[PDB]
């Protein structure tokens, strides 16, 4: 394997290798269009074909980010297209892959997925399967640039299996959609979850995220010894590295090499792997990567015993801390599959944090035998938030609740960009639906890491434009700490309220074209728009003003004449505003 992009080619074949090229494209360069990104993607494949007949052929020496770099930079358009991306092959390797990765951007500008009709999308499907799948690698990747992409082809073919099944049956859209919906769900699930683990590892350094990795698996295969979850981590970590760093044909290969190690090895793993380990290779992973939590050995020792009794616990954790605290958090998690990974990295930091005040004392033993009982507050503070936000949930159902939390950030963060408001409350909304129905102890965890992923989108999303200091410091200040921090938020009582804007409330006619789903996004931004502006006022307060957008709406997509009734009822909206919130 002197040939990198022939080793690559080889071991994951044309098809995977054409679809993790084409990702690595979309991620990359997020504005072309996909005619360009095709054409890149032959070329390489091309390239890599040449490569694999003949090692010796020119270009086969290259690294991948010589070759990928290579075949953009000749590409006619990219500096029309992009004002800085231009700057980019301006640079030499490494700078210049650095460069285009830096570049690439949490939300471009472009406009939503669009879901054509259940007929139309079932006639492209048995049309051309290949360009089917290839517009639908790209226009995901091009929106998710961190989307963890042996997972993205795995989409791919469940969506194809999906489409396969319900393009034939009687009606097509009571079939597709449903699916298709659970789908995109759990899609977006996915790439918030990745999104997480590559601000980890970026953000934090590589031991953020093993400690993140090492709680989960010591969860999910508490049957397996600590040498074992520890080679798994080393290994998922330099998989995540690869793909978050756009290394995706590296990331895809070292994957596949782990699930075949995970496989070959399950026996003293899990017993839940053989589901798994029959299927093929991206189902296989996919299995593994979501896989159910073994049950818990029956006979392990009392935890205080090697943490808190052993008179080497301070001699361990001076002259080993890592391995020492590794241990720590595979011991305490694989005890605990009930705790989100993120309490049991706090209740990892808290021990830490006595050990550390602890060894510097005379009596260290006096000073932290307490330590693991001095946990249960922690354990105890999130389940008080689960509790009164799920009865909350349960109450008002997910367009109520989605509203209340908007008015409650929008208050706690008024800075933050309205859209971005908009998202991240909605985002908060399905963590209620997701969580809150499970029985009471599989809700913290659920809640908690879901709350994980969410307030990482809202810090990836204002990490780029920072306009708030509290979400700066929250982001900033720890991964495992977020969520105490943005929950500790009161209303933001220094914040100059925005005057009143009369082109807030009219969006001219394009509204009246909108889905369901549109039309409450712009009630939604409405609602923080009048929340910038009146922080004070009441709920109901709120309420009426937005009835009264309801009706603006109602209105003029009722009537005839939409331009005439902006006329009518716009300022009139200005006035009734005023009426109801001074
Ligand atoms: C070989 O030793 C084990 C190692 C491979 O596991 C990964 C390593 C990064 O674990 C760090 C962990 C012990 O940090 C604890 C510490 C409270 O966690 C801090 C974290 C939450 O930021
Ligand atoms: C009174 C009620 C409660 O606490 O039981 C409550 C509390 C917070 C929010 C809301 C909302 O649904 C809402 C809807 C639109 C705008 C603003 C608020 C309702
Ligand atoms: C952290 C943040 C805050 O209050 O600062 C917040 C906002 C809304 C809800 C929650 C929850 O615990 C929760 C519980 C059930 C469903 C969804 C969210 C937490
Ligand atoms: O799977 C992706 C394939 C079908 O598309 C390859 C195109 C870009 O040539
Ligand atoms: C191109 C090929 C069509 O048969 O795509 C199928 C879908 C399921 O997968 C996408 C490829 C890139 O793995």
């Amino acid at each position: 394997h002197k040939s990198e992009i022939a080793h690559r080619f080889n071991d994951v074949g044309e098809e995977h290798f054409i679809g993790l090229v084409l990702i690595t494209f979309s991620q990359y360069l997020q504005k072309c269009p996909y005619e360009e990104h095709a054409k890149l993607v032959k070329e390489v494949t091309d390239l890599a074909k040449a490569c694999v007949a003949d090692e010796s052929a020119a270009n086969c020496d290259k690294s991948l980010h010589d070759i990928f770099g290579d075949k953009i930079c000749a590409l006619p358009s990219l500096r029309d297209t992009y004002g800085d991306v231009a700057d980019c092959c301006e640079k030499k390797e490494p700078e210049r892959n650095e460069c285009f990765l830096h570049h690439k951007d949490d939300k471009p500008d472009l406009p939503p997925f669009a879901r054509p009709e259940a007929d139309v999308l079932c006639k492209a499907f048995h049309d051309d399967e290949k360009a089917f799948f290839g517009h639908y690698l790209y226009e995901v990747a091009r929106r998710h640039p961190y989307f963890y992409a042996p997972e993205l082809l795995y989409y791919a073919q469940k969506y194809k299996a999906i489409l396969t099944e319900c393009c034939e049956a009687a009606d097509k859209g009571a079939c597709l959609t449903p699916k298709l919906d659970a789908l995109k769900e759990k899609a977006l699930i996915s790439a918030a979850q990745e999104r997480l683990r590559c601000a980890s590892i970026q953000k934090f350094g590589d031991r953020a995220y093993k400690a993140w990795a090492l709680v989960r698996l010591s969860q999910r295969f508490p049957k397996a010894d600590f040498t074992d979850i520890s080679k798994i981590v080393t290994d998922l970590t330099k998989v995540h590295k690869e793909c978050c760093h756009g290394d995706l044909l590296e990331c895809a290969d070292d994957r596949a090499d782990l699930a075949k190690y995970m496989c070959e090895h399950q026996e003293t793993i899990s017993s839940h792997l053989k589901e798994c380990c029959d299927k093929p290779i991206l189902e296989k992973a996919h299995c593994i990567y979501g896989l159910h939590n073994d049950e818990t050995p029956a006979g392990l020792p009392a935890v205080a015993e090697e943490f808190v009794e052993d008179k080497d616990v301070c001699k361990n954790y001076e002259e080993a801390k890592d391995l020492f605290l590794g241990k720590f958090l595979y011991e305490y998690s694989r005890r605990h599959p009930d705790y989100s990974v993120v309490l049991l990295l706090r209740l990892g930091k808290a021990y830490e944090a006595t050990l550390k005040k602890c060894c510097a004392t005379d009596d260290p033993h006096a000073c932290y035998a307490k330590v693991l009982d001095e946990f249960q507050p922690l354990v105890d503070e999130p389940k008080n938030l689960v509790k009164q936000n799920c009865e909350l949930y349960e109450q008002l159902g997910d367009y109520n609740f989605q509203n209340a939390l908007l008015v409650r950030y929008t208050k706690k963060v008024p800075q933050v960009s309205t859209p971005t408001l908009v998202e991240i409350s909605r985002s908060l909304g399905k963590v209620g639906s997701k969580c809150c129905k499970h029985p009471e102890a599989e809700r913290l965890p659920c809640v908690e890491d879901y709350l994980s992923v969410v307030l990482n989108r809202l810090c990836v999303l204002h990490e780029k434009t920072p306009v708030s200091e509290k979400v700066t410091k929250c982001c900033s200040e720890s991964l495992v700490d977020r969520r105490p921090c943005f929950s500790a938020l009161g209303p933001d009582e220094t914040y100059v309220p925005k005057e009143f804007n009369a082109e807030t409330f009219t969006f001219h006619a394009d509204i009246c074209t909108l889905p369901e789903t549109e039309r409450k996004i712009k009630k939604q931004t409405a609602l923080v728009e009048l929340v910038k502006h009146k922080p004070h006022a009441t709920n109901d307060q709120l309420k009426t003003v937005v009835g009264e957008f309801t009706a603006l709406l109602d209105k003029c997509c009722s009537a005839e004449d939409k331009e005439a009734c902006f006329a009518v009822e716009g300022p009139k909206l200005v006035e009734s505003s005023k009426a109801t919130l001074g």
